[PDB]
């Protein structure tokens, strides 16, 4: 608990430290009225932006690249479809429940259960498999086709966690299995993309999973911070460095909650992996 105590410190300074000021030049302004952040105060870094009407950060910490983002916004389904067909995108981890996602105050397109238009996008969608992760927790999933004319057409593996409350963390358990079930997800759609030449193989701004929730930065920041541990290039980074990493990267509030902290202390316990610092 004294070394726990000693990482919560450090971590709520930084929080404190990247609070977006009014007009802050570190996050990225919205645009001539057109709304960009689902939440005022859950702001994206504007160092690290992926475009610039998209709340959506580039990720990397030790050496596990990735895509961190909010929500669509209505507005934003062409553009968020077309980061997802120009990243070449491998695998997109929707973690946002059915619920949320059926809750029409909440603003949640169901963007990739179902076809549409989006400007002069189409998407298919087709559910193919149910993986079931323990506890109770399903991951469905579906291929979007993502189509727009003179433009090579795309499809994205998409995993959604069906089943997984905002504000809260789903076990060290079904986070494993969840982490392995998205990075072999990426690895055969990689290797697709590796035997027919992609030159999306060489670019590293391209290929990175997209992860995001509602928000994008609690149940988000957790999946996130165990496909890291989860790579044996990713030696000795402690917990206080993955944490401080992925709040330079998109805004201090990454990891929202304690409880799903714990849960990647509790992973990184197991693994004999640090938690602070020297």
């Amino acid at each position: 608990p004294e070394a726990r105590a000693e990482l919560s410190s450090r971590l709520t300074t930084l929080r404190n430290t990247l609070a977006p000021a009014t007009n802050d030049p570190r996050y990225l302004q919205a645009c001539g009225g057109e709304k960009l952040n689902r939440f005022r105060d859950i702001q994206c870094r504007r160092q690290t932006a992926v475009r610039a009407d998209l709340n959506a950060n580039y990720i990397q910490v030790g050496n596990t690249r990735t895509i961190a983002c909010q929500y669509p916004l209505q507005s934003q389904l062409e553009s968020h479809f077309r980061m997802l067909a120009e990243n070449r995108t491998p695998v997109l981890a929707v973690l946002a429940s059915s619920s949320e996602i059926a809750n029409q105050r909440f603003g949640m397109p169901d963007y990739f259960r179902q076809s549409g238009t989006y400007g002069s996008i189409t998407v298919e969608s087709k559910m193919t498999q149910q993986v079931g992760l323990g506890d109770g927790i399903m991951a469905d999933m579906y291929t979007l086709t993502i189509r727009e004319a003179g433009q090579k057409t795309i499809s994205v593996p998409v995993v959604h966690v069906g089943n997984w409350p905002d504000q809260t963390a789903v076990s060290s358990e079904v986070t494993k299995a969840l982490a392995s079930l998205v990075d072999q997800t990426a690895e055969t759609k990689r290797n697709m993309y590796e035997s027919k030449g992609s030159s999306a193989v060489a670019d590293d701004s391209k290929l990175r999973p997209v992860i995001h929730s509602r928000a994008g930065v609690g149940r988000t920041a957790q999946l996130i911070g165990a496909m890291c541990m989860n790579d044996s290039r990713n030696s000795q980074l402690s917990v206080e460095d993955m944490v401080s990493q992925m709040r330079v990267q998109r805004n201090g509030i990454m990891v929202q909650k304690d409880e799903q902290l714990d849960v990647l202390i509790k992973l990184a316990e197991g693994q004999g992996r640090p938690l602070l610092n020297s």
